[PDB]
């Protein structure tokens, strides 16, 4: 409920998302990690928090919104009411990282993750706290509309091994991708 966690799949030329969907095809394997790392909690009774960009938002298949065991927070300056679905609607990151701190959600809040927007992660980015980037790298290229900002590898540090987290290659309908975990603490 402190710690930041961005999670991001990018391909080589460090490239995600292509007008609308992913660049890429559809990796299964790849969201049941995704799954299992936001819907997991450490502790009984609290669930994970989710934040997202709105085009973020109706991206997900309508029957798998909301994202189940997970608080989901949609970003959006243009809408006014919170859409079918969303637990809570903020006009800027500011004012959803400020309304999970409220002693009203931190009670049932476990860890925040940062899920759905270039400008999200940028935003999540560029400001002060113990942020985690964990990263699914699929090892190929593709072509893509949005993408995602480099990693200073003099600001983050990549962690040799991280709790839950497996390290070694792994491979679906011939796409080869790693899971990858860095650091941020200042
Ligand atoms: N595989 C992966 O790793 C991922 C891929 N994607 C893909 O990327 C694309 C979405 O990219 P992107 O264009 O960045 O869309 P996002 O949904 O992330 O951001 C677009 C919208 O999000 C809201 N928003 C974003 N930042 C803020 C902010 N800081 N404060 C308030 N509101 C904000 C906006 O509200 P408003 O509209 O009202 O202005 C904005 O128009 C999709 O095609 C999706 O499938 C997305 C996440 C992960
Ligand atoms: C568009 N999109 C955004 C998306 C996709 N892959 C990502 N992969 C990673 N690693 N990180 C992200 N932030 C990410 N974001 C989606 C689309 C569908 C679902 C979805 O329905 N997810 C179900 C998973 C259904 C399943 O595929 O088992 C869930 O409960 O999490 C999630 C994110």
């Amino acid at each position: 409920v402190r710690p930041l966690n961005c999670i991001v799949a990018v391909s080589q030329n460090m490239g995600i998302g292509k007008n609308g969907d992913r660049p890429w095809p559809p990796l299964r394997n790849e969201f049941k990690y995704f799954q299992r790392m936001t819907t997991t909690s450490s502790v009984e009774g609290k669930q994970n928090l989710v934040i997202m960009g709105r085009k973020t938002w109706f991206s997900i298949p309508e029957k798998n919104r909301p994202l189940k065991d997970r608080i989901n927070i949609v970003l959006s300056r243009e809408l006014k009411e919170p859409p079918r679905g969303a637990h809570f609607l903020a006009k800027s990151l500011d004012d959803a990282l400020r309304l999970i701190e409220q002693p009203e959600l931190a009670s049932k809040v476990d860890m925040v993750w940062i899920v759905g927007g270039s400008s999200v992660y940028q935003e999540a980015m560029n400001q002060p706290g113990h942020l985690r980037l964990f990263v699914t790298r699929i090892m190929q290229e593709f072509e893509s509309d949005t993408f995602f900002p480099e990693i200073d590898l003099g600001k983050y540090k990549l962690l040799p091994e991280y709790p839950g987290v497996l390290s070694e290659v792994q491979e679906e309908k011939g796409i080869k991708y790693k899971f990858e975990v860095y650091e941020k603490k200042d």
